[PDB]
């Protein structure tokens, strides 16, 4: 760490600087992998702009991108290009964080499973890991270069390696060589933007002053409150951090203090509690008391991870988790923002966004009866000489959900004063936590103290506009230095409410005390017009930016206190834009609404909403008030169970006269997997021979030596993964898994066996994803995949080999989907032939009635174990030009049903591993884009039955979300390959 290379992205010790202006980063994570579908990258970036956030803070996933080694590939859905572009075009900047290692709850944590071949140490600087790297990192950071501020794109961070900040027993940490060889490959294709990293916890490695491997701007992780979604309501004693100013200054004072990942959401893993119980966990109430607790410390770089999830499509995903990346994040997986928690977010971006002199108080230890002549509340100062100071004030309790009555005494440039002034007592209700304020500068005039919320404030060219609110029946109370000017007449105006007192001191102080509620106060000052409202009415506001010229247009005239125009109402206000006389407004709405428009811009006459133009009311104020045509219509979708569904047997090789000659040999005598040493003659461990996802199919050939024999099989999968044994066509047993299994002994008796015959055992095993490696030095990610151990026995005990065949997905790491990437495919028949893409050659599938013996759906099944794969065309015809549908696919869980797992394809992409007798994911979203809404869609279904009855499908429907009427940018369709007969298939 020397200093800035560059003079665009500069930092001291309160914040970065942005083109010479210092900023509060207020960052969202966004892993651009998690929704494929490059024209609806725009869409989530809106959503994060409109929480006033400046930045987006995204992961590359190493292991879509190298699936084979030598050959880097980030083409088509894996192209960052769409995603920076979305970025410029949204007006937000990005920290990119490229690993090698990423973590991220995917598969292998980033490191493509053929690391699992390379002997030494990961995330050393074992030579063979480090070189193993190089390839990826010259290709990725040479594209980030490409995007960086300095280059006219919006990177303006850099993250080498991930949560590098431990070790096992006995290896080197913090090693400063390998620390320094990422830094030096970032640098070496082009970086010069700051580095930043992301210690776990504040444990002080890769600080500026550590010398060798330092980063420039220290940054760490917190996810206090945990992720026990078992119990939402539980908020855990000492789960509130209080020690991260002063670890800050501990470590690294002389640069800003940075959450680089800061609790979002939780993950969830197979047998989990579902998303929706983690969002109740990490909810609203959460981010007001935890993020209003980091402002508390002075964090001027604050990243929510996550803040969109998306999926783990295509196998991404570890083991740890299922299909589902919703998170419970202010953003759900199909893009909707009704979750409150989103609301209050953004009252938060609004807030710090308008008050730059947050970065320069300084902020102290945390108080009880200082601040406050109540010991029930816990104030923590933000203090500065004339900037204006800040209080973060929280029930002492941090869990409590009770409701205090206190007053405050705060230091303000006319000295200490006891507020409310004009008498009564302030509200915390349970779980809140409020910021108050003294001599916050709103334009030219300023709160000489604020109980209430800044929303937000601007100076428009006829008046000043502050908009100030609290829970609903919360008493506040503000004070306003003379805003008459020379006037010695002038006075306050009422204009809205009848709750609003006023009393003006004899030097003009005007102070202003109200009763939040439903109904707005607005009370009109000099030229200053405060608007004062509850809670839930702030969370409708908006504060698009007014666009600047040029390539970076859309962030506007600055990042703090930019050019705006506030409106009250809509789902959602995604931007505005000026073209001559005309305010044009994007903005979607999901319940009818009217749409107020507070600070016209000079000379603007016109009023557009989504491309139409409308009329509007005019109030005293000036304020626009209009009401654009809103219809919410009823939507059909087709009946998946009336579909035309065609039928393949995807388990052809137990039939007696399946020829296997083509499958690849596992005569490996010798595996580089240092960290499960073979227990067996020749390696059956997939990566070992190239496949590194989805299911694996193995062959045994024995003779038989007695007519009864002893099986011993070792399985290994991942957590929640299973297998299934035949023997020739005959059904042998199931290890039918649970969350908590990741590997699997099994025992079995081969009986009534013909001395001297050969026989061939068919053993099909899942993996749920590649182990993460968060423990530098325990190679956890190269826990293989297939078959550990086993052992056949005659009758007489002595042991009978076997010869050995495998398969996961067809070609390996030579993988056949180029456009769709190295995981989408397992091994299973059907996905080997690409009978999983569109328009599939359904003269290999067959056709019957639903409920017949000869039906071909899955709502009918099979009547075996086995596996079997489903398809059909599903035509859609949706109003998509017009409005945003939500779509997904529901499983119906039948308490009392044989257990099955299954595999949702839609138009090739595989969108779900369903697993029944886990769970806990029934509903599984697949978005606009992958899904045609004016066009034919392809949709599959696997299903592997694993006890002897077989299984089926309950019921399966396609549910839509209440349509929302969008003003987005359109989504294009994925133009994913149909299918086409695969060469040397088997
Ligand atoms: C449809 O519907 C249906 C109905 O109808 C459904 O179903 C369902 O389902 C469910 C769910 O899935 C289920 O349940 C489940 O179950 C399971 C199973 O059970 C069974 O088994 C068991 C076990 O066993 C074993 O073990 C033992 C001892 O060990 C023994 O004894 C035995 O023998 C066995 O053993 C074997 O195995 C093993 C393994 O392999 C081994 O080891 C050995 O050696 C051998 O091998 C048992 O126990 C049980 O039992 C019990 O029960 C029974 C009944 O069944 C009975 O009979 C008995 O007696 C007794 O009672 C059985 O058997 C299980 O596992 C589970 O459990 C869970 O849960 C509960 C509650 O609920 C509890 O209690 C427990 O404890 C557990 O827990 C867990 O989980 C939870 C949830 O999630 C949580 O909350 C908690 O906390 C815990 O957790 C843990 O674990 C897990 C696993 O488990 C995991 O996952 C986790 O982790 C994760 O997470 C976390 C958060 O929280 C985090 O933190 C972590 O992380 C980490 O990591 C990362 C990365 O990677 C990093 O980065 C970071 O840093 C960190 O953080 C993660 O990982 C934790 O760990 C349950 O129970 C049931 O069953 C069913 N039912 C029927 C009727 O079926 C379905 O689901 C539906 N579907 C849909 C689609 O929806
Ligand atoms: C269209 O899109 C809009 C978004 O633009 C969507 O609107 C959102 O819809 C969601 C889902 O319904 C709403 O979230 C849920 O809100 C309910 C209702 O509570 C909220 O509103 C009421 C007013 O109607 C407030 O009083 C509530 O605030 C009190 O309670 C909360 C605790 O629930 C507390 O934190 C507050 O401080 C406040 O407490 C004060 O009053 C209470 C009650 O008197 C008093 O006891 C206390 O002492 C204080 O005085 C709150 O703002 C809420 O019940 C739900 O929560 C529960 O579920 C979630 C899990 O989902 C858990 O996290 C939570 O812990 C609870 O168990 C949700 O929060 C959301 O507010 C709403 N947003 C907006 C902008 O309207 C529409 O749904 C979309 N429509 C369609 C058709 O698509
Ligand atoms: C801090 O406040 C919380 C919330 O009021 C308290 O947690 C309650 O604790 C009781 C007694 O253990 C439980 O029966 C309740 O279920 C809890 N409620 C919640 C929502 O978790 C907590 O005890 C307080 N802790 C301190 C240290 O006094
Ligand atoms: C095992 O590692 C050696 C280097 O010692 C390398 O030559 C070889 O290619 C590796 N095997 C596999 C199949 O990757
Ligand atoms: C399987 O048994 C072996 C002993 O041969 C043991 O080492 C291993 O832990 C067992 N695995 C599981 C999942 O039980």
């Amino acid at each position: 760490a020397k200093g800035p290379l560059q003079n665009i992205v500069t930092w001291d010790e309160h914040s970065l600087f942005v083109h010479g202006e210092r900023v509060v980063i207020f960052s969202g994570e966004v892993h651009p992998f998690r929704l494929p579908v490059p024209s609806l990258y725009l869409d989530v970036f809106h959503k994060i702009k409109a929480l006033g956030f400046n930045t987006v803070s995204f992961y590359v996933d190493w292991a879509l991108l190298e699936g084979k080694p030598g050959r880097f590939r980030a083409d088509g859905i894996f192209s960052l290009e769409p995603f920076f572009e979305a970025a410029t075009k949204a007006g937000i900047y990005l920290l990119a964080r490229p690993g090698p290692y990423i973590n991220a709850e995917v598969s292998g944590g980033g490191f493509p499973g053929w690391l699992q071949r390379v002997k030494g140490k990961l995330r050393t600087d074992a030579p063979d890991y480090l070189h193993a790297t190089d390839n990826y990192v010259a290709h990725i950071a040479s594209i980030i270069a490409k995007a960086q501020i300095t280059n006219g794109g919006p990177v303006i961070l850099y993250q080498p390696e991930n949560e590098y900040s431990g070790a096992a027993e006995g290896v080197l940490f913090p090693n400063k060589p390998y620390m320094q060889y990422v830094i030096d490959q970032a640098r070496n294709a082009g970086i010069i933007v700051p580095l930043i990293n992301n210690d776990a916890f504040p444990g002080g490695t890769g600080a500026p002053g550590t010398g060798l491997g330092s980063v420039d701007i220290y940054g760490h992780d917190g996810y206090p409150l945990g992720f026990d979604c078992a119990h939402p309501s539980a908020w855990p004693d000492n789960g509130l951090p209080t020690t991260w100013r002063q670890d800050h200054l501990n470590i690294s004072p002389s640069t800003p203090f940075s959450l680089v990942e800061f609790q979002g959401g939780a993950f969830d893993p197979f047998g989990g509690w579902g998303f929706e119980q983690c969002s109740a966990l990490v909810n609203h109430e959460f981010e007001r008391v935890f993020y209003k607790n980091n402002m508390a410390a002075g964090v001027t770089i604050f990243n929510i991870y996550m803040t969109f999830g998306g999926t783990n499509w295509g196998n991404l995903g570890h083991p740890g988790g299922y299909t589902s990346y919703d998170y419970g994040a202010s953003i759900r997986e199909d893009r909707r923002i009704d979750r409150e928690k989103y609301s209050e977010l953004k009252l938060q971006g609004q807030f710090l966004k308008v008050s730059p002199g947050y970065i320069t108080a300084t902020p102290e230890n945390a108080t009880q009866g200082v601040y406050s002549d109540s010991q029930n509340i816990v104030i923590t100062p933000l203090l500065a000489k004339e900037s204006g100071d800040f209080f973060v004030v929280r029930h002492a309790n941090y869990s409590s959900t009770d409701t205090a009555s206190y007053t405050v005494k705060l230091p303000t440039s006319a000295g200490d004063l006891t507020i409310p002034q004009l008498g009564g007592s302030l509200t915390l209700t349970g779980r809140d936590s409020k910021i108050h304020v003294t001599d916050y500068p709103v334009g030219k005039f300023t709160l000489l103290y604020s109980t209430a919320e800044i929303f937000t404030w601007n100076e428009f060219a006829e008046k000043t506009v502050l908009v100030l609110y609290g829970g609903a029946q919360e008493l506040h109370e503000f004070a306003v230095k003379n805003p008459f000017g020379s006037s010695k007449t002038a006075k306050a105006k009422k204009i809205e409410g009848s709750n609003v007192t006023i009393h003006t001191t004899s030097n003009l102080t005007v102070v202003l005390q109200w009763t939040a509620s439903s109904a707005r106060q607005v009370v009109q000052l000099g030229s200053l017009v405060i608007y004062m409202v509850d809670r839930n009415s702030a969370y409708n506001y908006w504060v698009p930016t007014l666009p600047g010229s040029g390539k970076q247009s859309a962030y506007g005239s600055s990042l703090m206190n930019p050019d705006s125009v506030i409106i009250n109402g809509g789902y959602l206000i995604r931007s505005v834009a000026i073209k001559g006389n005309a305010l044009s407004v994007q903005a979607d709405f999901n319940v009818t609404t009217p749409l107020e428009i507070i600070g016209i811009p000079k000379g603007i006459s016109k009023l557009a909403v989504n491309g139409k133009e409308l009329g509007y009311s005019v109030s005293e104020l000036g304020d626009w008030i209009a009401h654009p045509a809103i219809e919410i219509p009823h939507v059909q979708v087709p009946e998946l169970t009336k579909l035309k569904w065609y039928k393949v047997d995807s388990l052809p090789e137990i039939r007696s006269n399946y020829d296997d000659s083509r499958w690849p040999l596992a005569n490996l005598r010798t595996s580089n997997n240092t960290y499960a040493p073979l227990k067996t003659p020749v390696s059956l461990y997939g990566s070992d021979y190239g496949f590194h996802a989805g299911t694996l199919l193995f062959r045994g050939r024995f003779t038989a030596r007695t007519a009864r024999q002893q099986l011993f099989l070792s399985t290994q999968g991942g957590s929640a993964f299973a297998s299934s044994v035949w023997l020739n066509d005959r059904f042998i047993g199931s290890f039918t898994g649970f969350d908590a299994a990741s590997a699997a002994n099994s025992s079995y008796t081969l009986d009534r066996l013909v001395r001297g015959r050969r026989y061939i055992l068919t053993v099909v095993v899942d993996s749920t994803g590649l182990d993460e490696n968060w423990t530098t030095g325990d190679d956890s990610m190269k826990a293989p995949r297939g078959i550990l151990d086993y052992a056949l026995t005659s009758s007489s005990g002595a042991n009978v080999s076997i010869s050995w065949k495998l398969t996961g997905n067809l070609g390996g790491e030579d993988y056949r989907d180029v456009f769709r990437g190295p995981l989408n495919e397992g091994g299973l028949f059907f996905e080997r032939q690409g009978f999983h893409l569109p328009s599939p050659p359904l003269s290999d599938f067959t056709h019957g009635p639903s409920s017949s013996s000869s039906s071909s759906s899955p709502l009918d099944g099979i009547a075996h174990a086995g596996i079997a794969f489903y398809a059909a065309k599903l035509p859609l015809h949706l109003p998509a030009q017009e409005y945003d549908i939500p779509l997904s696919f529901v499983f119906d869980n039948a308490t009392a049903a044989a257990p099955y797992r299954a595999l949702l394809y839609v138009n090739g992409f595989q969108y779900g591993k369903y697993v029944s007798n886990i769970g806990p994911q029934t509903e599984f979203p697949v978005p606009e884009g992958i899904l045609d809404y004016n066009g034919d869609n392809w949709i599959g279904v696997a299903l592997w039955a694993l006890e002897s009855r077989g299984a089926k499908v309950p019921g399966l429907a396609l549910k839509s979300k209440s349509p929302i009427l969008t003003g987005r940018e359109r989504v294009e369709v994925v133009k994913g390959p149909h299918f086409k007969k695969r060469h040397g298939a088997y």
